[PDB]
């Protein structure tokens, strides 16, 4: 079985940085003892502390990191994707607005994906976005994700520690309960974060607190201000068309935003003008 990794071929080489719920790191995995191997992914785990290997486990998708096994406390085996997350790739390289776009319509392909599966991501940040070789976009960190049951429209957590509350819509940042169409907010701050190309000084944070104290005043602040309708300004070169998107996103009322799977076909057009 090729999805059980055995401790003894698996050797450490980098640290690759931290998820939601564990560090990630490079291994070899040299199985035939050849000295190449195979380069993987693996984030140590360890109530619903697995759920993110039950979820990945069940999703196959070019725009889905995908799953490999596990090592049996317990270690996630994925992937190994070089170019690593955009939030670090763009501010270190100039690309054109027609490549962004094309990024945007790949985390909308994996997100239609994901919801036709009933799973909501809850993490959607261009942080948890990922590059392989032919700049293909690998959505990752499933650290929040959730299985939404049949015939249900959302799932309702209280986080006990962390979560991207500047990618959350209010009816998550208020009653703690997550849509699909919450997702599709997420992602309208993630397409915010491509057109301004994850300048730090430009993120979502850095613009939601200038317009604001402790922890949870802020996340009370922030929802009163969504809820007036205040929202992230239009990046600088950002085409009108493609703004007029995020605004779609950013409806306060969950219902009058787009689908992913609306959302393709949409980008698509945009992509060649
Ligand atoms: C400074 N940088 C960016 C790096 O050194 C780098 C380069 C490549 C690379 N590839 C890679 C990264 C992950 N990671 C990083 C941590 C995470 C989780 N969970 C992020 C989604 C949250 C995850 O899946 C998975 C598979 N391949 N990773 C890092």
């Amino acid at each position: 079985d090729p999805t059980v990794f055995h401790k003894r071929y698996l050797k450490k080489i980098r640290d690759l940085g931290e998820g939601h719920f564990g560090k990630v790191s490079l291994y070899c995995y040299d199985p035939t003892n050849d000295g190449t191997g195979e380069m993987v992914a693996v984030k140590a785990l360890k109530s619903g502390w697995k759920q993110e290997i039950d979820i990945l486990r069940t999703l196959y998708h070019e725009h889905i990191i995908k799953y490999k096994g596990c090592c049996e406390s317990l270690q996630l085996v994925m992937e190994y994707v070089p170019l690593g997350s955009l939030r670090d790739y763009l501010p270190r390289h100039s690309i054109g607005l027609a490549q962004l776009l094309l990024f945007a319509q790949q985390i909308c392909e994996g997100m239609a994906y994901l919801h036709s599966q009933h799973y909501i991501h809850r993490n959607l940040a261009a942080r948890n976005v990922l590059l392989d070789n032919d700049r293909l976009v690998k959505i990752g960190d499933f650290g929040l994700a959730k299985a939404v049951p049949e015939g249900h429209e959302y799932y309702r957590v209280r986080e006990d520690g962390d979560s991207p509350v500047f990618w959350y819509a209010p009816e998550c940042l208020k009653e703690y309960k997550f849509y699909y169409a919450s997702d599709v907010w997420s992602f309208g701050v993630t397409l915010y974060e491509l057109l301004t190309h994850c300048d730090s000084s430009q993120s979502p944070p850095t613009k939601f607190l200038e317009l604001i104290a402790q922890g949870q005043m802020t996340v009370l602040r922030l929802t009163e201000l969504l809820e007036r309708g205040e929202r992230l300004p239009r990046p600088d070169k950002c085409p009108c068309e493609v703004y007029h998107l995020m605004k779609n996103c950013w409806e306060t009322e969950a219902s009058f935003r787009p689908t992913f799977e609306n959302l393709i076909p949409i980008l698509k057009t945009v992509h060649e003008k």
